[PDB]
């Protein structure tokens, strides 16, 4: 349990990344934002609600980190363009899930979490997409 001082979205660092973002106790959604990017600005608010709202979920904590400052020791997590969201499922983290839909909003983002979520609601994963990556 961690309260939000200046926002609902939990902030993680390199020293608390492999501990939080890589917490096998619960699925943590890490979103690499850039303090020098515009897209992140329009998403700033979009993500805020996405967290404060998902705060009432099961073993789920929508956090974020500044890949620009913190170096992602991992290798599976790559930040080519911001914003960049990654869902780390408690257990199968080794395989990160980048939000790939087209429209980054509070309506689409939620549709990506509920699916890749900890199987909370009645929903399956039937996608005939690529494997590698």
């Amino acid at each position: 349990g961690s309260s939000g001082s200046s926002g609902p979205v939990k902030v993680v660092v390199g020293k608390t990344f492999d501990a939080i973002v890589m917490d096998p106790k619960k699925d943590v959604l890490i979103e690499f934002y850039a303090p020098w990017c515009g897209h992140c600005k329009q998403l700033e608010p979009i993500y805020t609600s996405l967290g404060k709202k998902y705060k009432g979920q099961k073993d789920l904590v929508i956090a974020k980190m500044d890949a620009t400052a913190n170096d992602i020791t991992n290798d599976q997590y790559k930040v080519e363009g911001f914003p960049t969201i990654y869902f780390a499922p408690s257990g199968d983290k080794k395989n990160p899930i980048k939000f790939e839909g087209g429209n980054r909003d509070l309506e689409h983002l939620s549709k990506f979490i509920d699916e890749h979520a900890t199987k909370r609601s009645r929903t399956k994963e039937e996608l005939s997409g690529p494997s590698s990556g």
